[PDB]
């Protein structure tokens, strides 16, 4: 059985730290606002940290957030994770000014930054992820097709240690950003406010007017008369009866939603590391609002 990778903090750092490079990433959210027509940052961050802790095997423990292995082409490469190279540039200008971070730790941090700075919930995030070398990097093809019913998201997600209640909530990001026509196949955003974190992917699958429409990929996509869209993985999670009275709790509690989502997601950024017993606590960041920056 499985790998062990050991969390390791860079050497003699701590909480000051780590919210320094929070502030520079949420700093240039702020200034970088421009991105997919005013969308900015946030949503590719928060996916950025999801593929590359989402390619985890919980059965051998390969892939996972703590090898920081997306810098490696095979992995960048992924068309699985085709447009992310805009969230790795992004991150590049605070890798230079911060560069004993580990790579892991940046991407990870990336999406805990950007959740929190778009309003979300605090997400606790520790550090400790090491580099590991090309050869570590997983190959494609471990990250979710969008195409498919919920028995395969049920079924996907077990791979990744998350039961019915963390997919749901892990899923709610999809509040977030949009499809790309040219980068998966799906064109249109999610929902109403795609850089504001809520738990409007809920409500909208419940309360929005859904038609299943072919789009100009030739792929079947589920759209509202709002102008929204939800890949069919999205759409299964009212589709699967266990899955559907998750969605209408959180559509129904929004602090709820929160906090199952920071768990969800803290999870998620720490499958595959081995924390010492002595390791520090998790981290919680201000928000640059919190500071008054
Ligand atoms: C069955 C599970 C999932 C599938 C099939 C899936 C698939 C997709 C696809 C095809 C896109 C559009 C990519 C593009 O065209 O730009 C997307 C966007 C996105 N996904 Fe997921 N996803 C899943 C779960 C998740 C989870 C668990 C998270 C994080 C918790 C997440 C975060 C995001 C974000 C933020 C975007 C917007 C990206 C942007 O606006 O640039 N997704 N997803």
């Amino acid at each position: 059985t499985p790998l062990v990778h050991v969390a390791s903090v860079e050497k003699g750092r701590s909480y000051e730290d780590f919210q320094k490079v929070y502030n520079a990433i949420a700093l240039k959210l702020r200034e970088d606002d421009e991105a997919d027509n005013y969308i900015g940052y946030g949503p590719v961050l928060v996916r950025l940290a999801w593929h590359t802790s989402g390619t985890w095997d919980k059965h051998d423990n390969t892939g996972g957030s703590y090898g920081g292995t997306y810098r490696f082409k095979k992995e960048f490469n992924d068309p699985s994770n085709a447009g992310l190279q805009n969230g790795f540039k992004f991150l590049e200008p605070i890798h230079k000014e911060f560069p004993w971070i580990s790579s892991g730790d940046l991407f990870s941090l990336g999406g805990v930054t950007a959740v929190q700075e778009m309003q979300g919930p605090k997400i606790p995030w520790r550090c400790g992820r090491v580099d590991t070398p090309e050869d570590t990097t997983p190959d494609n093809g471990r990250l979710p097709d969008a195409d498919k019913d919920a028995d395969y998201v049920r079924t996907f997600f077990q791979r990744l240690n998350m039961n019915d209640r963390e997919v749901v909530a892990l899923m709610g990001a999809h509040a977030l950003g949009k499809t790309h026509l040219k980068r998966s196949g799906y064109e249109g955003p999610f929902g109403a406010a795609n850089n504001v974190f809520t738990n409007e992917f809920y409500l909208n699958l419940l309360n929005e007017d859904w038609k299943l429409e072919k789009n100009d990929a030739n792929n079947e996509q589920w759209d509202s008369k709002s102008g929204y869209m939800m890949l069919p993985t999205d759409y299964s999670l009212i589709q699967d009866p266990k899955y559907l009275s998750i969605v209408k709790e959180y559509a129904n509690d929004q602090d709820r939603f929160f906090k199952d989502f920071s768990k969800a997601f803290e999870k998620l950024l720490e499958n595959g590391i081995t924390f010492p017993k002595d390791a520090p606590s998790p981290f919680i960041f201000k928000t640059l609002e919190e500071q008054g920056l």
